[PDB]
């Protein structure tokens, strides 16, 4: 279905503030800031595989929409949460006080993570 795709990053806002506050070693931060990572999605109805790639940081995630799951975050840290389908195209979850919205509009996925007052937004494009 609906999200399924290779995508790769185009633009992003506020990488830095965000990745600070989340608990990142500022070393591999500024390496990170200008990497354009690639997202593989497989959607089978309500079941998702998310494969993010930055370097040979593979993190690989899966969830079923509506049910509990365990997501590896950008830290390595693994968190129990639920991803929900508010639309047929926008995936919403909260982990560690981050609001994560993931939106497909056509061939562009937009991801907005939000930790307090910081808005970390990633625009990616289909390949």
């Amino acid at each position: 279905s609906s999200f399924s795709g290779k995508y790769q990053l185009q633009s992003q806002e506020n990488f830095e503030a965000f990745m600070k506050a989340i608990g990142l070693p500022e070393e591999l931060i500024q390496k990170g800031k200008d990497i354009k990572g690639v997202s593989e999605i497989v959607q089978n109805g309500k079941h998702f595989k998310f494969t993010i790639t930055a370097g040979s940081k593979v993190i690989q995630n899966e969830f079923t929409v509506g049910e509990e799951c365990e997501l590896e975050t950008m830290t390595g840290e693994k968190v129990k949460t639920v991803v929900q389908l508010e639309g047929d195209n926008k995936l919403v979850t909260t982990f560690k006080n981050i609001k994560s919205v993931t939106e497909l509009n056509g061939d562009i996925i937009t991801n907005t993570m939000t930790l307090g007052d910081i808005v970390f937004k990633r625009i990616s494009k289909r390949i």
